[PDB]
């Protein structure tokens, strides 16, 4: 059939993180002057287009499930066969089946029930990433940045909070910034530094053992 969709049938993301489902679609047109808007939609399996809220869509009229507003986002150009569903801030609840649909003019209307998707939202194991130039020299200010791999800025901003006896010397105020500059002491050497990240209730932290020197 001229109706065909390109996209892996099953997928998985760690809760709180975000995956990227590349997708592509074709549909019989009937080109010539006539150029009505092309609307596509992602729906949860089981729902009826006519009365369902989109999981994601480019139709500025169709309501979007409050649940997914901001997290499921269609990428690229649709005029260019692109139906890539960028899933963000995976939530256990998102686990499920999903179908795609196109609508153009009065006669092009179809839900690809042959090529469904399967989102599996597994628990979060990933731990942040503490990163510093590797100087680790006493009496010298260095900058550490903490980040969670494979994370989008789709959902509510992530929160940072460092920990370790090496922190007590500074202001409990600037211990909440993603990045943290520090000036180590002999005491700090061999101490545990930690970074915890939340999404505005997960457990993600990376503790590193300091190697201050000279």
């Amino acid at each position: 059939s001229v109706y065909e969709l390109q996209v892996q049938k099953s997928v998985t993301v760690q809760e709180g993180l975000c995956v990227l489902v590349p997708c592509s679609f074709s549909y019989p047109w009937r080109s010539w002057y006539s150029s009505p808007p092309l609307y596509v939609y992602w729906f949860r399996d089981g729902e009826i287009p006519y009365y369902a809220e989109v999981v994601a869509t480019n139709n500025p009229d169709r309501r979007v499930k409050p649940e997914t507003q901001g997290r499921f986002r269609l990428l690229g150009d649709v005029q260019k066969k692109n139906c890539s569903l960028s899933i963000g801030d995976a939530r256990m609840e998102d686990t499920g089946s999903y179908f795609f649909r196109v609508e153009r003019g009065r006669d092009v209307k179809y839900s690809y029930q042959q090529n469904k998707l399967n989102l599996e939202v597994t628990a979060l194991i990933e731990k942040p990433d503490i990163h510093f130039l590797e100087p680790l020299e006493s009496g010298r200010p260095t900058r550490l940045s903490c980040s969670l791999p494979g994370s989008c800025e789709a959902g509510p901003p992530l929160t940072f909070s460092w920990t370790g006896n090496a922190l007590s010397p500074l202001d409990p105020e600037t211990t909440r910034s993603s990045e943290l500059t520090l000036t180590p002491r002999p005491e700090d050497h061999g101490t545990n530094l930690t970074c915890q990240m939340k999404r505005q209730q997960v457990t993600t932290e990376r503790t590193v053992q300091l190697n201050v020197s000279l």
